[PDB]
């Protein structure tokens, strides 16, 4: 699908059975959700933008579906105020920013 | 152009004469750039992003020529710690995420 910025890029996601809502950030480097469970081993990170910086959990090779779309990659978890779709797996579902 | 996300989305932009490069971030609602004069009148305000908030001056009707497409719309000027194109603008361009 073609999306236009005139509203937030909002699309479902798919993720550890659970279902969400997520931005399209081409803004963002990484992958930053919400407090969840997610299987396999995590490392403490600490991810920053505008205001500061939060302490999340880093789960590698993650599986999740976004708008129907697969991808495999790593998944923040932490505190954040959005769920955000990074570039590591927006490249995954082979998104372009066209104007 | 299209562009693709292996790397960040960085273009170049020309705004009171001054040349800079920013993110076309889908996740930014509004534009937000680092310190510099923008002539013209402003009014205090605070965004807040993944980690914490920021005190910016917000600049109304302001002209940017983002990678050679021009556009008029409102500038938040502050520590952000990246210049962000926001969809505030992105819109202006027409630029649209496809996958
Ligand atoms: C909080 C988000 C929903 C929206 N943000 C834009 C987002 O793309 C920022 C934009 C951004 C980019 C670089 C530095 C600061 C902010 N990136 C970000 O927070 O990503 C973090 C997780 O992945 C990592 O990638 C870099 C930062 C980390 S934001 O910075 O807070 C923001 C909020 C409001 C406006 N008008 C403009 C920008």
């Amino acid at each position: 699908p073609q999306i236009t910025l005139w509203k937030r890029p909002l699309v479902t996601i798919k993720i550890g059975g659970q279902l969400k809502e997520a931005l399209l950030d081409t803004g963002a480097d990484d992958t930053v959700l919400e407090e969840m469970n997610l299987p396999g081993r995590w490392k403490p990170i600490i991810i920053g933008g505008i205001g500061g910086f939060i302490k999340v959990r880093q789960y590698d090779q993650i599986l999740i579906e976004i708008c129907g779309h697969k991808a495999i990659g790593t998944v923040l978890v932490g505190p954040t105020p959005f769920n955000v779709i990074g570039r590591n797996l927006l490249t995954q579902i082979g998104c372009t920013l066209n104007f």
